[PDB]
């Protein structure tokens, strides 16, 4: 399993970010969900943390990670103000019901 530690680092890079995203390069729906915060949204880069597990020798551990805090095994994986948002579908659905403009007032 992951090690205690491993846990505990990827809950500070939450904590630590008023945006988190784990994504890959290679993720069209981390793409997509990118696109939407930056370009749609205009949240400004400085204000999110964007890991792309593919790239670094811990994205494995950090990926299992998740899963062993969120229960999600799929990327992009994001977070805002500490509160799990889920994937790129779940972003979108935010935005329908008019629910995520709330949750980006005190980043915005
Ligand atoms: N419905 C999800 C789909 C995300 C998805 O399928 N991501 C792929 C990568 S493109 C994935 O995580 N596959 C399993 C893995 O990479 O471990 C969303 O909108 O975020």
């Amino acid at each position: 399993m992951v090690s205690q530690e491993t846990i505990k680092h990827v809950k500070d890079l939450i904590a630590e970010n008023e945006i988190f995203v784990a994504s890959k390069t290679y993720c069209p729906y981390s793409h997509a969900a990118l696109n939407t915060l930056f370009e749609k949204l205009k949240v400004p880069r400085s204000k999110v943390l964007v890991l792309q597990l593919n790239d670094m020798k811990e994205g494995a551990d950090i990926q299992a990670a998740l899963y062993e805090i969120n229960g999600q095994r799929t990327v992009p994986n994001i977070y805002i103000n500490g509160k799990h948002i889920g994937g790129n579908d779940d972003l979108q659905e935010l935005r329908e019901t008019g629910e995520l403009e709330e949750l980006l007032e005190p980043i915005l």
